[PDB]
């Protein structure tokens, strides 16, 4: 169907993507991961999101997640995503067309053992999709947990 | 990869499925919908769920949702799903192998305008997958909203 005028300033996300990431947190040593992401649409004011990660050398599947991005023409946007590990998060924030970036803060991270908030910021950088995921836990303050840069396939 | 021993009693869900549904609630007149569902796996103690609906005669896309089912060998199970409309729900309950059924009650339905709880019960009936979705709103009590029966493709 045709791309909806609500999803148009984010038309740059629609495609398939594959890049590399790194994970770290006070409770767990730094590691590296492979990642794939897909943004697609079916003609509504929502975008589908799908993503999985895997061990680099071996290709061994690790996790996976999928959800929905809901940007509107005043600048605001909400993103819901449920995870393979058993979590769900509601994310709200902004998208900026001139910078091709998105900034999200959580309202909710449910069914999590000790996770409080999640930060998700994304940006297009020379045709590449980067993001950071910062997070708080019961006693560790919000800080970077994941970093990845993806290339459109 | 091989089917994980945690997901094995639900091996009957793995496949593609297409059936018909009906929607109804005090605030909206009864309607009928087309629906497709996919359960698949990548070798962990989680199952991926994907589903979309559409207008029957016309094929016009309507909604879509995706999440994860987490059944364990004591009988319990949790299901997280995020929706195209902007909701997320954490569902917990049981699976029974002899009846090929699953019964889920919500712990949480976030980012919803006036939805309180959701009931999701599924069962295999002569090779068909049926379900009901019952729901409460601020002032209407939990009652059936959706009913569908699907055939494996």
């Amino acid at each position: 169907p045709p791309v909806h005028p609500f999803v148009a300033p984010l038309s740059y996300l629609l495609g398939t993507w594959r890049g590399q990431g790194e994970g770290e947190y006070p409770t767990i040593p730094s590691f590296r991961y492979g990642e794939e992401i897909r943004f697609s649409h079916s003609g509504k004011p929502v975008i589908a999101y799908t993503q999985k990660t895997w061990k680099l050398e071996s290709g061994a599947p690790m996790h996976a997640e999928s959800g929905y991005f809901r940007p509107r023409p005043d600048g605001s946007i909400e993103v819901v995503i449920a995870q393979s590990t058993g979590l769900v998060e509601v994310q709200k924030g902004t998208y900026n067309v001139d910078e091709q970036s998105i900034k999200l803060k959580s309202d909710l991270v449910g069914n999590a053992s000790k996770v409080k908030e999640i930060s998700r910021e994304f940006e297009l950088v020379d045709g590449k999709l980067s993001y950071v995921v910062r997070m708080s836990t019961t006693t560790n303050p919000l800080q970077p947990h994941l970093k990845a840069i993806l290339d459109k396939l």
